[PDB]
């Protein structure tokens, strides 16, 4: 399926003839998926009234015909695309100028010298930021898959395994539960590595006593989950327990004020204020969260710098973190949907430390 | 080093945002994170990032690490270019969005920009020993996982199940990830040069082409081997023999100075003489490195003499529509008097 219909409605309202997506090496993967249903890394998509064209190479010709109801052409795509643009008398073309390189844009500009280009990045971003109930359903499914897999994987964790072996098991188990991919490189940060906010599962061997931050998420029907929980090999120290309690309380304070109209800045501020008055401000994470959907990193940004009022049905994460350099770190993350007078938490896993 | 080798341009600017310029960030600084604004000049090696990566960046690079603790990173960057009196800036304009270029243009105001994409690609095309070691490791992980996976293949499994098992095994064997989605094409689907893993069930007698590759420390492997549940037919054995002999003909003459055009031609000619010219692939190989597809292209169109230490694949194939296909792929490093084959897996059909 695809949402090309609402896109057509969008450009037609402004008299724009067509929308061009240039997905090369996944440069516009999410847009390609959202507007055509194609999940591949290469796709040149042209959408206009009564026109749905998708140009891709031999690696994806069959796939594109399976995933979309577009007219698929196999192919250097500029000359091929221009033929259609001219045959359909398309004069104005909308583009996502944040998703086209300067060099490619100059190539397109030179080839289409008699055309007018219109950046619609803001409109497309707003379109994707507010999820339909169908999308929220898919995100929830991805979360359900992720959580079931986590529960089956967590007790199998033990000293001697490498962080990558743990990540491997979790990812394969998500596939067992229905995941059709992984949303991002699973993070399994053990011991001192747990103090690194966003590293990745490494060859480091997990040791007894290790605090382990696990950030994971499956994809299902193209939508993503993003969950973070903490595991401890053996009973955690009182200090670890205390930092964990502060993180949990900070998260809950942000969740209590989340409602339509709130800004990412305000949400971030309540967690930030709570943590710093406890004396841990210098160890607080960079931002409180981010949006999710077709991607693990999309709007809205739940940070100190985002003062934009958030409308209902945006989907984002709430994940305060406290990292003590050279010692350990703690981060707990929920996925939520903003609603008119509060929010809807989609994650359900216990937030307590999983002691194994 | 690379930054020095790259060094009337005053500085080179890499703007890695949400991994938008990850390859270059990794190549020039060693940093593996998603956010890094790098400035390189004769007297400056600066990496700007935020608290998500400060400690990591200091562990991974010898660059001065600057953390943006407030405002927009563009303002810090602007402050830096002005303090350093940088007037002409080099960019990989294939790796900077139109919108981002507008933002820096307005911020720097007067600066002149020059694209150096071709020069950077030329640098990455010739690998140093450290890179080859990483590629070798990605290959070793890939091969160990392959041997463990083939012994678990069961008639009745789908191509996707085999692909998933192989990827899981690579991950547990140390892979950072996969270079590309594992391809498992069985039976008539093996005759599809680009046929991807599907729900098709693998049966006894099916030719199973498996194209896979793990990534290790950001470098990629790209291997293709053939598996068969039970002894393969005499025809499959014959076609496989021809593909292998064609591959050997190309590998035999591969050395610094040779052209991809000749390598492709010798493999193609052999296949044609054997009566399969109409079923030959389109290209003989492609380069590998921080990405699965990079220079040099081992095709009829590339007549440029290949220098020592380029790293590429040699993968001839014969595809018989409706029947089966055979492809065997090696990863090699070009040397002065020959080539170093990095892939060690036997090229014979793996009968399980
Ligand atoms: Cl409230
Ligand atoms: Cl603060
Ligand atoms: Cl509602
Ligand atoms: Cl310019
Ligand atoms: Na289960
Ligand atoms: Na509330
Ligand atoms: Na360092
Ligand atoms: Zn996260």
């Amino acid at each position: 399926m695809d949402r090309s219909e609402r896109l057509i409605q969008l450009i037609s309202e402004e008299g724009i003839d067509a929308f061009l997506i240039m997905n090369i090496e996944n440069s516009a993967r999410a847009s390609s998926v959202y507007f055509s249903g194609f999940t591949g890394s290469f796709s040149i998509i042209l959408i206009s009234e009564n026109t749905r064209l998708l140009i891709t190479d031999s690696r994806y010709t069959v796939q594109a015909k399976q995933e979309t109801d577009f007219e698929v052409r196999e192919v250097d795509f500029i000359d091929v695309l221009k033929k259609t643009v001219n045959d359909l008398k398309i004069k104005t073309i909308a583009l996502e100028e944040e998703r086209v390189s300067l060099s490619l844009f100059r190539r397109i500009s030179s080839a289409f010298g008699d055309r007018k280009f219109i950046g619609i990045d803001d409109e497309v971003k707003q379109m994707r930021m507010v999820k339909d109930e169908g999308e929220i359903e898919k995100i929830k499914q991805a979360i359900e898959i992720s959580e079931r897999a986590f529960l089956e994987t967590v007790q199998q964790i033990r000293a001697g395994m490498t962080e990558k072996e743990i990540a491997a098991l979790l990812e394969y188990t998500m596939r067992k539960e229905g995941a059709e991919g992984v949303a991002f490189d699973t993070i399994v940060a053990s011991g001192c590595r747990s103090a690194l906010p966003h590293g990745k599962a490494s060859d480091k061997v997990v040791e007894r006593g290790d605090v382990i931050v696990i950030d994971f998420g499956a994809t299902y029907e193209n939508y993503c989950a993003d969950i973070t929980r903490v595991v401890s090999i053996g009973e955690p120290s009182d200090e670890v327990k205390e930092v964990h309690s502060i993180v949990l309380e900070a998260q809950e304070r942000a969740l209590k004020i989340a409602k339509a109209g709130v800004t990412g800045k305000l949400l971030d501020s309540v967690a930030r204020e709570f943590i710093r008055e406890k004396g841990y401000g210098e160890f607080f994470g960079h931002s409180l969260g981010h949006g999710i959907g077709l991607e693990v990193h999309e709007g809205p940004a739940i940070s100190f710098r985002n003062d934009s009022p958030l409308p209902e049905n945006v989907v984002f994460t709430v994940e305060p973190g406290i990292y003590l350099e050279g010692k350990f770190g703690i981060r707990i993350e929920e996925d939520v949907v903003l609603k008119e007078q509060g929010c809807e938490i989609l994650t359900t896993l216990p937030r307590s430390i999983f002691v194994v």
